């Protein structure tokens, strides 16, 4: 209707839809000539309408099962987010084209455990040269991000050479000692040996934190001792840290829009605000370009320094992300991060109640016109009473008011209740949430190994010299293949062929047969 | 073998401190240094005391079980106390416009030591209304490191 | 050998045979 409206169907409707479900099935559907690769159409065709079994046994004759069982998860999970009547969503969302391709891989990486790496790597034939790993980032497939064998591989792509043995003594030992000195330390003309030994990933981590720390004490040392008058303002500060922000924001659009290809810009940009940290990374330059801004203003010099101030803090909470690769401190950041949003709502409402204490307290016993000596009492006894000072000089004083002190102290036992109630609430949902947090842990070291994969080995100051490379840069096979094919299909058919022998040796199928053939011969000996 | 184990290492160190001290204690120029040496010595002496629990059933394994989680605790708190240092800076840089290192280091000390032990300095933290919102928002942002520390004894009971 | 699966699993194949002889009959 639309396509007619611009200016009954044919495959080009059809093609339009996979097109708009994935864009990885960009070459889609000549009413005569025969198809190629059929099993995959009718892969397809059968997925679309939600038909499980002739879906699993048109895959069962294909060549890939961790591209299309992927694809097909992506398809039917739009799909059942598009359902109207609510039954035949929650229908089509118990599906599991998930546990197949996670089954398939699992099955094909124990046999080799380096062709699945050549797998995973592959740029798959049948839909339009797109590796497992876009498909299975499309789909958001947690868990098989999670995959034990995809976690080999992750690490053996972070680390890139000499991949599983670098005890990280000996790596950060290996700053200053030079090429034989590494290769009697680290495994690994001389000059290709430095490169290979200082371009993998791991190194650019260490090489960009280290830097990161020079980059907050040359920001602290220079926001606190920097502030000449107005007339140089940040003297020493300004060139420095302006020139360090200033590639670290340049530093951060390329690596956003000009890391994976010329996709739609606006679709680029949406992804990438869609973070989280990213809008931290956004609001701190916006902190940092106002201050600077007010630095040039000797009016308001002071609230330059106050928005520094600020903008250091933020930079500081920005260092957490350093944890993600930590497999024994990792998931601990994502299960604060869990607890956090029902901390904050705890917490503003104890806070209210505390508040509401301060004022019984000033309204009852003080009978201080002053809004700062109100406020400023109510905060400092928020900070006394509930650090350890019970000024009885200020809260005993006829007897009536010794009476609500004393009902006051009663009162205090309260607030410790919230308090226990605070922290047992929190550690219970811990426990609570540990389950998925070893799955998102998995996808965040994904997606951090990728990242740290994709960018050179200068720091953000060198960073311009990197950036400057870059732009003058831009300036100026079948049979192994074949035979990773047939490996997996030889793999698929084992997987199926073992599943089919435990379902038949299942216990309930043999009970149900023996109990058949007892009522057939019961039957046969009654009939004499 | 014999080095192959962590607590050899510990009498070793321990070893190596006083037998440094002890020639420290020939120097009369370094007569405090000595005193230092020894009385670092000490302490790891007392700290070898730990092993005598080793054969009781109710108690011995706690101690392993502390040992497992120093690991994460040592890096949690490394990381904690950068924090703390984070925020220290922030409040030396704002509010008080202190070019003695020993002012600065000491007062970011002491308030690790007074504000997160229940001494707030109204009279150094609060003051011409910029100043009282920062004051607000550090108060504000205090109930973060009681998280943290929450988050600490949470993973530790974990 | 006391073993609930061998157990079931001998008296299947036995049912078997004696349905297979009884069929045969």
């Amino acid at each position: 209707e639309e396509g007619r409206l611009t200016l009954a169907f044919s495959l080009h409707e059809v093609s339009r839809v996979l097109k708009d479900f994935l864009h990885d099935a960009c070459r889609g559907f000549d009413l005569s000539r025969k198809s190629e690769d059929p099993w995959r159409d009718l892969f397809l065709w059968a997925v679309l309408q939600n038909r499980y079994e002739m879906a699993t046994y048109f895959w069962a004759m294909g060549r890939e099962g961790v591209a299309a069982a992927l694809a097909a998860c992506k398809i039917i999970k739009e799909m059942s987010h598009l359902e109207k009547e609510a039954e035949v969503a929650r229908t089509m969302r118990e599906a599991k084209y998930e546990q197949l391709a996670l089954d398939l891989f699992s099955e094909c990486y124990s046999n080799s455990e380096d062709r699945a790496f050549a797998l995973l790597v592959r740029r798959n034939h049948s839909w339009s040269r797109t590796t497992c790993l876009h498909l299975a980032t499309e789909a958001d497939a947690k868990a098989f991000f999670a995959h034990d064998g995809v976690q080999a591989f992750l690490t053996k792509i972070w680390w890139g050479d000499m991949a599983t043995g670098t005890p990280i003594l000996r790596l950060l030992g290996a700053f200053t000692c030079p090429a034989l000195i590494y290769t009697n330390l680290i495994s690994f003309f001389l000059l290709t040996r430095w490169r290979k030994f200082w371009g993998a990933p791991v190194t650019v981590f260490l090489g960009n934190v280290v830097m990161y720390f020079a980059f907050l004490f040359l920001f602290s040392y220079v926001l606190l001792v920097d502030f000449r008058p107005p007339p140089q303002g940040p003297s020493g500060s300004e060139v420095t840290l302006y020139f360090w922000v200033f590639t670290l924001v340049l530093e951060e659009i390329r690596q956003g829009f000009f890391t994976n290809e010329d996709t739609r810009l606006v679709k680029k940009f949406t992804l990438y605000v869609e973070d989280n940290w990213n809008k931290c990374d956004m609001v701190a330059i916006f902190l940092f370009i106002v201050g600077v801004t007010c630095r040039m203003v000797p009016s308001v010099f002071e609230a330059g320094r106050t928005v520094l101030a600020i903008d250091f803090m933020v930079f500081t909470l920005r260092l957490i992300h350093i944890f993600a690769i930590h497999k024994q401190l990792g998931p601990k950041i994502i299960i604060v991060e869990r607890m956090m949003k029902d901390v904050f709502f705890f917490l503003f409402f104890l806070s209210v109640w505390l508040v509401a204490y301060g004022v019984t307290t000033q309204a009852l016993l003080h009978p201080d016109g002053r809004l700062e000596w109100i406020f400023r009492r109510v905060l400092y006894r928020p900070y006394l009473q509930i650090f350890g000072q019970i000024p009885l000089d200020e809260i005993d004083e006829y007897a009536n008011w010794l009476v609500i002190l004393l009902l006051v102290t009663f009162l205090l036992v309260t607030n410790v209740l919230l308090m226990n109630l605070l922290i047992a609430m929190f550690s219970y949902t811990f426990q609570v949430v540990q389950g998925n947090a070893d799955m998102f842990w998995k996808f965040q070291r994904y997606h951090l190994i990728v990242e740290y994969h994709g960018r050179p080995a200068l720091a953000p100051p060198f960073i311009l010299l990197s950036h400057l490379s870059l732009v003058l840069k831009q300036v100026f096979p079948d049979p192994v293949d074949q035979k990773i094919i047939t490996w997996e299909t030889v793999q698929k058919e084992n997987f199926l062929s073992t599943m089919e022998k435990r379902r038949r040796d299942s216990e309930e199928e043999v009970l149900r047969k023996t109990a058949h053939r007892v009522d057939l011969i019961a039957k046969y000996i009654g009939g004499l």
